[PDB]
């Protein structure tokens, strides 16, 4: 249980020594604004994702950061978020912990 992969096809998505204290916490549970719920695991890195469009504020979870929208880069799967823009980390991503499984390296 030291990687994480994308649920729905397999492709490596980041680690367990990546995961990011944010706040506090690794995990948030938060709601967009068409009342979905999301889990999501904070992480310093990610790798395999594919990031869509530039940036955006707009009802960002995480003060000070912009979020791009981040799909799996093998099978389009919506992973998460890659967040900017913001201080200490500059970045980090934000990915929905239901989408991953976790397993052997
Ligand atoms: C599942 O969708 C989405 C769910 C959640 C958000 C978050 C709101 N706050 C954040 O920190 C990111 C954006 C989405 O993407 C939208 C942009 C255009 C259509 C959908
Ligand atoms: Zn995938």
């Amino acid at each position: 249980a030291s990687i994480f992969r994308c649920r729905q096809c397999g492709q490596t998505i980041s680690r367990r020594d990546w995961l990011l204290p944010m706040g506090g916490d690794h995990e948030h549970v938060v709601f967009n604004p068409a009342g979905m719920i999301f889990r999501v695991w904070c992480f310093s890195l990610a790798q395999g994702l594919r990031l869509i469009g530039a940036p955006s504020g707009e009802f960002s979870w995480f003060k000070g950061y912009d979020w791009t929208i981040a799909l799996c880069g093998q099978c389009g799967s919506h992973l998460g978020w890659h967040y900017e823009g913001g201080s200490q980390p500059q970045t980090f991503f934000g990915l929905i912990k239901d989408r991953l499984a976790e397993g052997p390296a």
